[PDB]
């Protein structure tokens, strides 16, 4: 069912993302919060899956990946236009100014204010530190049942 990792099967993971300086681009282990990696183009791209296969539960593996296969492609789909009136309480925002914003899951995601319009604010929720090659460690804590 989910004894070992397979293509299009999700995994419960504790991981951390490291730059060449070994800098933490993203953590999902130090925060004490695990995450699930949805295999099969369900959330992550095949590139990540294709390097995760063959491992078993209770093991951990470190591997490198292209941006798309890591933090994915930056996503204009999250772009949302709010009013300046919504930002004024925190000061009128700037063009190309990325400030930490608040998702529904409470998660504070980076948000690049793309442009400032006289009545409206151009917001741009892009992804994590994507668009660059990053080294990450990934643990197999438990594998999600493949009901294929």
């Amino acid at each position: 069912m989910s004894e070992s990792v397979q293509s299009n099967s999700a995994v419960l993971v504790h991981f951390t993302l490291k730059l060449d300086d070994g800098t933490t681009a993203e953590s999902t282990r130090n925060n004490g919060k695990p995450a699930l990696f949805r295999l099969g183009d369900a959330s992550l791209s095949e590139g990540l899956e294709q390097h995760l296969l063959g491992l078993k539960v209770g093991d951990k593996t470190t591997f490198s990946l292209e941006p798309d296969a890591a933090f994915g492609v930056p996503s204009p789909d999250l772009i949302q236009y709010f009013s300046r009136r919504e930002f004024m309480d925190a000061g009128e925002p700037e063009i190309g100014a990325i400030m930490l914003f608040t998702a529904m899951d409470g998660s504070e995601m980076p948000g690049v204010i793309r442009e400032i319009n006289g009545d409206s604010i151009t917001v741009d929720f892009n992804h994590p530190l994507a668009g660059q090659t990053v080294h990450f460690d990934i643990e197999v804590l438990e594998i999600d049942p493949a009901l294929e």
